[PDB]
């Protein structure tokens, strides 16, 4: 059909291969099949809640793969249960909406792509036929729809999820009689569930039950029903509603209390978990009640019924189990196991993790990793990147499920995996660097801002962990920063920290104060800043009382990097004195032997800085200033073999190429007291200011390279030492030309003094104490990394050189689970558990006002 | 806390030997048909608690549970109850 | 006991010195007491 497939049938069809015509020639078999009743009412009061009640339907429908019966007609609810069906193959979240209608009270016919009028709905009773409804079959229509739901119920399946018995359940809504005579059949012929609602006629007339008191009920919702059908058909209508109340085990209500989500998934999986117990041929089946109960997201309904202890599992038949409650993401549910038992470390054999990144790896997330391990490559991705593909080509194995879950951005099946790790801090900081390599992946901004939001989580787990670790023991805490892993990724809790950017984890006191000890080194704290300078110039004053070291005090003073870097400036200020010596009343024609000192004095400042071209990367290349010390230190031997020539005019240049030298080594002092005093939170401002004076002088430089040709173009190989030079020198005819050439100063000024104002202003614009303390901590770390050794003896070692803390984590995290739990009562304050504890009170009060009229009369 | 012909013995031995008190929980089956309790109506919260019991041991043993929750009754001041509504801490204590 | 004290007892066992064993060659003695009883439930 073209406004879609048609069947014309009579109501004596034939024997159940009409299921084998859709199932056949036709589409896809069914895990579910939901009914839909409402009758050929033109009128329907179409509220927002009865559009969330039927657009979950049709969500559920498609996450099951269900169909749908109802009827194919286009009005109201039909018509509007067909438009869900086209949003959701738009919105592509298939679902079948079977229609079946009479085929005698159709508008129009073609017999035979057929085409259908949908021309205008008016005052003639006959039907219109729906537009949207994937397949129709066409009161005449109810025993052909009737028959099929009860073939389909006995249909069974070989995949048998509930009991095979293909699930089949009826939502019904508002009034007529064929709606009541629809579930009559729908209970008495075989047993199928019903869900009806909390608005409509016969809906509310069934709601309310949950005699002539039905009669009584029965004209408060439909009145003017009652005033045409006749007193021989009245009382069918109370015969109807006796036969519905016989079997109240296959009755679900949707009331109007619930006003929220789960509401349709909670009454479809009532109702078919009812008509599983109720069956009582499955009482004793604990294992089809549980799958049942876990395709569903019942929770609430496995703890209280299948975890009882009246019911005896032994937790080791709960693999299979498991298995779907991870594949399917039941968050809830792989708790549930772990808290009635399951020791999740032998549940996660090898092959059960290569089927989870083989078959249960989503594609679009495997895609992903080529654009992060290409693009933006780690340490940690190459070692994830090749745990993926170990197991996708076929030892902590909750570390991979964890890994698994968190590459999905599984935001809370991974955090129930999470709490049975060992090492819980430094999964957390393991997760929000890998979470951090994802999220820059720009192929997809919702992938990406979801795994930068769970890396943010991540963190903050870690920051709540470790200051829960830090609070019960210092020194433990500081073990467990440490800690080697055993190949997590390789890495400390203190390295993925770091790589990551975690400046939460960073900024917390713990890990502030553990940098403090290990720049003061085994010097502690609170001695003062003098008395260890004084300790300096003064060997017998660490012998004595005067420091406090928490001989081997000697070896434990001069190996903090308090005191190696102190002596290093000023071992560096002692050099510049003796360079400024040489280079003033030395310096005759030979390598004075004062000289000879300052030649191997930049040698160990030499071979200090090709050591720090190891732990390099071509890091060091990129730090604006580092690169300056090669360059003094090049430009010194360049001096070296200028001042061994023997001419006066190359000597002579060799005494300049040190002169010039010695400013760049008096440069890097004033860039070490400028960096040493602003560590605080200045070292933002600075180091950002200091790469915009950077290209503002990089821009002052290009316009004087251009007011260089202005000035050698007016005047008269020569020229790149005259168009570079001289207009440094220079700040060391009229035709009419001052008309532009004011405006030429007039542009460049502001174009060179807003680059200056940039320059002092930019820092401001683009948290500002984590944003400092992860600088303070990574400026201070690559010190303490940098060789801790006085200068001149650290040749003397380049050349010589040529799980109980787990346990211990683990009873932390346990009190730091409890944390989140107990306080979250501010959302147990609400009146959602308080609200009917009280009612329950009054119905106690209700349940002893049974008592009364029991016997007045 | 929690259920078993074994827990509802040992709670009679301590109530009726010598006289130390008992503290009982709000979840499990032997463990809420002394909550509720605070005749046959013993017998019928004590299907509500544990139903699948019942079905197996005897009614010669049925009549014995009756009897045995009839002797911790006669001391209820050895019979601190740890209510679920108490969600929060000092409950233990 | 490796896997911690062990002691092999039938249920006809001495006079009080149980606890004197409790008291004299082993650990401190008591300012509470807690029992608990939940059986021998593979199940919790
Ligand atoms: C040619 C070479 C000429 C050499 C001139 C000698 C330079 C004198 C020494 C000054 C070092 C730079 C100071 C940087 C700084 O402020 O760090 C200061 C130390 O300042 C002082 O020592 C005060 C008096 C110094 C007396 C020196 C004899 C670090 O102090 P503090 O840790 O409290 O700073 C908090 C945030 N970082
Ligand atoms: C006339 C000359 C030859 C003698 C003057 C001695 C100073 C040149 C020396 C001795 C004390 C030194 C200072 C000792 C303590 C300060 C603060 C200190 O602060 C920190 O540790 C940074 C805080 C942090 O890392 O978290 C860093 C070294 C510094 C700048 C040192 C810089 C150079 C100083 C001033
Ligand atoms: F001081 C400083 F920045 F506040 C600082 C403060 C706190 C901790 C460490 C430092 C720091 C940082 C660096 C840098 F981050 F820049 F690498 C340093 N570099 C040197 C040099 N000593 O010899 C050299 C100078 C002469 C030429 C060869 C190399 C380099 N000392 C440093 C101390
Ligand atoms: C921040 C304390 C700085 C004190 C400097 C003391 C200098 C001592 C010089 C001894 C010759
Ligand atoms: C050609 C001179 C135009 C006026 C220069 C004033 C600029 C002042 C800059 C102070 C930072
Ligand atoms: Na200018
Ligand atoms: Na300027």
């Amino acid at each position: 059909i073209q406004f879609g497939k048609y069947i014309r049938l009579s109501c004596d069809t034939d024997s159940e291969t009409l299921y084998d015509l859709m199932t056949q020639h036709w589409h896809l078999k069914t895990p579910n099949l939901v009914i839909s009743v409402t009758g050929g009412a033109k009128n329907f009061a179409l509220k927002p809640r009865m559009r969330k009640i039927f657009s979950r339907l049709i969500y559920i429908a498609q996450s099951k793969g269900a169909w749908i019966f109802t009827g194919g007609t286009h009005y109201g609810l039909m018509k509007y249960i067909g438009e869900v069906v086209r949003d959701n193959t738009i919105s592509r979240s298939n679902v079948v909406a079977i229609g079946i209608a009479a085929w005698g009270m159709i508008s129009n016919r073609e017999t035979l792509l057929a085409r259908y009028i949908m021309d205008d709905l008016k005052r003639d009773p006959l039907y219109c036929l729906d537009n949207n409804h994937t397949h129709l079959l066409l009161t005449t229509e109810a025993k052909v729809r009737t028959q099929l739901e009860k073939y389909i119920s006995e249909r069974v399946i070989p995949e048998s999820n509930y009991g095979g018995k293909i699930p089949i359940v009826c939502f019904a809504q508002g009034g007529g009689k064929e709606t009541l005579k629809s579930i009559n059949v729908a209970i008495k012929s075989k047993i199928p569930c019903v869900v009806v609602e909390g608005s409509g006629r016969i809906a509310d007339v069934i709601a309310s039950l949950v005699s002539s008191c039905v009669k009584e009920s029965l004209l408060r919702f439909l009145p003017r029903t009652i005033s045409r059908l006749s007193e021989e058909e009245t009382e069918s209508w109370i015969k109807w509603i006796k036969e519905v109340l016989e079997s109240p085990h296959l009755l679900t209500v949707i009331k109007i209390e619930e006003a929220g989500d789960e509401i349709v998934s909670n009454a479809i999986s009532f109702a078919l978990y009812k008509a599983f117990s109720t069956n009582e041929h499955d009482r004793d089946n604990w294992n089809g009640q549980l799958k049942l109960l876990l395709e569903w997201n019942q929770l609430d309904l496995a703890s209280d019924e299948i975890f009882t202890n009246d019911r005896n599992w032994e937790s080791a038949d709960l693999q299979d189990v498991m298995f779907t409650a991870l594949v399917k993401d039941r968050p809830k549910f792989v708790r549930l196991f772990l808290e009635n038992g399951l020791n999740l470390r032998k549940f996660l054999t090898t092959e059960v993790l290569r089927e989870l990144y083989t078959n249960n790896f989503s594609s679009l997330v495997f895609k992903n990793l080529q654009i992060a391990k290409n693009s933006y490559n780690d340490a940690l991705l190459t070692f994830v990147w090749k745990m993926v593909e170990d197991f996708r080509r076929g030892r902590h194995p909750l570390q991979a499920l964890f890994i698994w879950s968190v590459l999905q951005n599984k935001k809370e099946l991974s955090k129930v995996i999470w709490e049975q790790t060992r090492g819980c801090t430094l999964a957390a900081l393991g997760a929000s660097k890998l979470l951090k390599s994802m999220a820059k992946v720009k192929n997809d901004i919702n992938a990406a801002g979801e795994s930068e939001e769970l890396a943010n989580e991540y963190e903050t787990r870690a920051v709540e962990l470790f200051t829960e670790c830090y609070s019960n023991d210092e020194d433990l805490a500081e073990q467990l920063l440490t800690y080697s892993c055993e190949a997590w990724g390789g890495s400390n809790c203190l390295e993925l920290a770091v790589e990551a950017r975690d400046q939460q984890f960073i900024a917390q006191p713990g890990v502030q104060n553990f940098l403090s000890k290990q720049w003061y080194g085994e010097i502690s704290r609170d001695t003062k800043n003098w008395k260890i300078i004084m300790c300096l110039f003064f060997f017998p004053l660490i012998g004595c009382g005067f420091i406090s070291f928490r001989f081997l005090y000697y070896v434990s003073f001069f190996t903090s990097p308090f005191v190696v870097f102190s002596w290093n400036v000023i071992f560096y200020i002692a050099f510049l004195l003796l360079f400024a010596y040489v280079l003033l009343m030395d310096f005759q024609k030979e390598p004075t032997a004062l000289e000879i000192i300052l030649y191997v004095l930049v040698f160990v400042l030499l071979c200090d800085e090709v050591r720090q071209w190891y732990m390099n990367g071509s890091k060091y290349f990129s730090d604006l200033w580092n690169v300056m010390d090669t360059l003094a230190i090049f430009y010194f031997i360049a001096g070296i073999v200028f001042r061994l020539h023997s001419d006066e005019s190359s000597w002579y240049s060799g005494r300049v190429i040190f002169c010039l030298d010695y400013i760049v080594f008096t440069l890097r002092l004033i860039h070490i007291f400028t960096v040493s005093r602003n560590l605080g939170p200045k070292i933002i401002m600075l180091q950002r200011m200091m790469i915009d004076v950077f290209f503002f002088l990089f821009l002052f430089a290009v316009w004087m390279v251009a007011f260089g040709v202005a000035r050698q173009g007016i005047l008269r190989e020569w020229i790149f030492r005259s168009v570079i030079y001289e207009p440094y020198l220079a700040m060391f005819f009229p035709e009419w030309i001052t008309i532009p050439l004011v405006c030429i100063y007039m542009l460049s000024t502001n174009i060179l003094l807003v680059n200056l104002l940039v320059a002092m202003f930019g820092y401001t614009v683009g948290n500002n104490d984590q944003v400092w303390k992860f600088q303070r901590f990574f400026l201070v770390q690559e010190y303490c990394s940098r060789l801790t050794i006085p200068f001149p003896f650290v040749i003397f070692a380049y050349i010589f050189m040529v799980n109980e803390i787990l346990a211990w984590e683990a009873v932390m995290k346990e009190n730091y689970l409890v944390k989140i739990n107990t306080k979250a009562n501010d959302s147990s304050e609400e009146m959602v558990h308080r609200f009917r504890q009280l009612d329950a009170k009054l119905s106690d009060l209700k349940g002893l006002l049974k008592e009364i009229s029991s016997k007045i009369k």
